């Protein structure tokens, strides 16, 4: 990557490198979301889904469950209701759990539930994601392990579907 499968640096790797360099080993020392969005705009990557793949890999650490809410404003703005941008964030999270913090893999159902509760990733995107494996972000066996751990939450969403169906008269 470091933010993807490729070996050489692309513009999204540069963005990620910058964020990591600025934060200097501590997510507390990350630039504010205001400054991050300003940087995204300068780098001409406010309209590219891969930005979310980068953010999913650099914004969080072992304290991720507590770091979702502070970044809601920034992530919603970039996602802009678009499914492909949601999938990119999930791709970044898949690299995060799979390659960086595999110790968090048992917490995946709770963590993704947190993205869901804050309208960051839709139920439809989560269920499709959780039902396949991919080599787009991580090796397929890593993908399998990550998405397998998400199955309790995926099932929850699947079973909750009927009761949430829009009803009238």
């Amino acid at each position: 990557g470091h933010m993807g499968l490729s070996v050489q640096n692309n513009k999204f790797d540069e963005f990620g490198e910058w964020l990591l360099k600025e934060s200097n080993g501590s997510k507390d020392d990350l630039p504010s979301d205001v400054e991050i969005y300003k940087r995204i705009v300068e780098l001409e990557i406010a309209d590219t889904p891969e930005t979310l793949q980068v953010l999913g890999q650099v914004l969080f650490d072992d304290d991720i469950i507590n770091q979702i809410e502070p970044h809601v404003g920034l992530l919603t703005k970039l996602i802009n209701g678009d499914e492909e941008f949601e999938k990119a964030l999930l791709g970044g999270l898949e690299r995060f759990f799979g390659l960086e913090k595999p110790n968090l893999i048992p917490q995946i159902p709770k963590i993704l539930h947190g993205f869901y509760d804050r309208d960051l990733i839709s139920e439809e995107v989560l269920i499709k994601w959780g039902s396949k494996v991919s080599k787009k972000y991580v090796p397929k066996d890593v993908s399998k392990k990550v998405r397998k751990a998400a199955k309790p939450f995926v099932k929850w969403l699947q079973e909750a579907e009927e009761e949430e169906e829009e009803e009238s008269d």
